[PDB]
């Protein structure tokens, strides 16, 4: 598992991203699209933005990136006791939006590479391995359950 040591690195890091979760979502998302430009087609609703410009002036854009750091927040602060909060996610995500278990490891990816461009001095390598960690737990578990309902990324 993780240790509880690293546990504190992940929540002590996540603390502040909480202090503007609206501007670390949005930067989160901004990067994913463009890194990958595929996953921007699996929603409907922002496969009209084509430059940065626009995605950065997108109210809307703003606001699911509000949604997907909460529904994170609410997972890693159960430090692995997360089965309740997990499962409607992996069902949604497998059987509504079809998001591949890859994609989850593209926007895991942008995170990290978001939370060491906005917080170096407290985003050291110690947390930088212990974040990809629990990252790698959150996958882990998801991919199980699309497993079981015949998605397996
Ligand atoms: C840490 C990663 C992610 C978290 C915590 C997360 C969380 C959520 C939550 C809470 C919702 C709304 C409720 C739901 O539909 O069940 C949502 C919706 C959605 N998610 Fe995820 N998500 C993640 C990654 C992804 C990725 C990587 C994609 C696409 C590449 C994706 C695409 C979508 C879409 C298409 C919706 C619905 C948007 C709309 O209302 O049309 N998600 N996600």
């Amino acid at each position: 598992v993780l240790s509880e040591g690293e546990w504190q690195l992940v929540l002590h890091v996540w603390a502040k991203v909480e202090a503007d979760v609206a501007g670390h979502g949005q930067d989160i998302l901004i990067r994913l699209f463009k890194s990958h430009p595929e996953t921007l087609e699996k929603f409907d609703r922002f496969k009209h933005l084509k430059t940065e410009a626009e995605m950065k002036a997108s109210e809307d854009l703003k606001k699911h990136g509000v949604t997907v750091l909460t529904a994170l927040g609410a997972i890693l602060k159960k430090k692995g006791h997360h089965e309740a909060e997990l499962k409607p996610l992996a069902q949604s995500h497998a059987t509504k939006h079809k998001i591949p278990i890859k994609y989850l490891e593209f926007i895991s990816e942008a995170i990290i590479h978001v939370l060491h461009s906005r917080h170096p001095g407290d985003f050291g390598a110690d947390a930088q391995g212990a974040m990809n960690k629990a990252l790698e737990l959150f996958r882990k578990d998801i991919a199980a359950k699309y497993k079981e309902l015949g998605y397996q990324g």
